[PDB]
């Protein structure tokens, strides 16, 4: 589902990529080879969101931006990889955590599913990890595919 009464303005700003579950071994392995710093959520010129991710790969800071186009329900977006993917904010309290769920909506990407835990703080919090694990299990992810991403304190400004 999608967060009821979703308020995009309260969702903006700095988030940390704390947890990930995916059914793609290729994707999990790619993510495991890097360390996340922060992500920034900001309104895009198209009415959706820009998600700008900063991370460390081989001790170099890198940034990548993804355009999340509005998908016609608040909290629901579409991403086209330069397959198309639905991206939903399933649950958030805005000031501590957000649970996102993505899956392919067109093309061979339809095989793809991913849950993401974002946190307003970088430091792990057991209750948030439990919430994420419960969500991933409910969405059919196996335990072994529910992982908590290595963080970095670099790249932060
Ligand atoms: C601009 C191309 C996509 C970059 C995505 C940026 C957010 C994640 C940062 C780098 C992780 C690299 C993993 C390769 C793409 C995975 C995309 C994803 O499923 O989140
Ligand atoms: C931010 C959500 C959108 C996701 C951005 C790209 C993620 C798709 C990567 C696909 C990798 C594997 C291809 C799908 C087949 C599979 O499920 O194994």
């Amino acid at each position: 589902s999608v967060q009821p009464n979703f308020q995009q303005d309260k969702f903006l700003g700095r988030w940390f990529s704390a947890g990930l579950a995916s059914n793609s071994s290729w994707l999990r392995e790619k993510k495991a080879a890097l360390s996340m710093a922060k992500s920034v959520v900001a309104p895009a010129t198209d009415g959706g969101l820009n998600l700008t991710s900063t991370f460390l790969r081989k001790n170099q800071c890198e940034t990548r931006t993804m355009l999340l186009q509005p998908a016609g329900s608040l909290g629901s977006y579409s991403y086209r990889s330069p397959s198309t993917y639905s991206v939903s904010v399933v649950e958030t309290d805005y000031d501590q955590y957000a649970l996102l769920y993505s899956q392919g909506s067109k093309g061979p990407g339809e095989d793809f599913r991913m849950a993401t835990l974002y946190s307003r703080t970088q430091t792990p919090r057991a209750e948030l990890k439990e919430k994420f694990t419960a969500f991933c299990k409910a969405q059919g992810f196996t335990e072994d595919t529910i992982v908590f991403l290595p963080q970095t304190d670099k790249c932060m400004t």
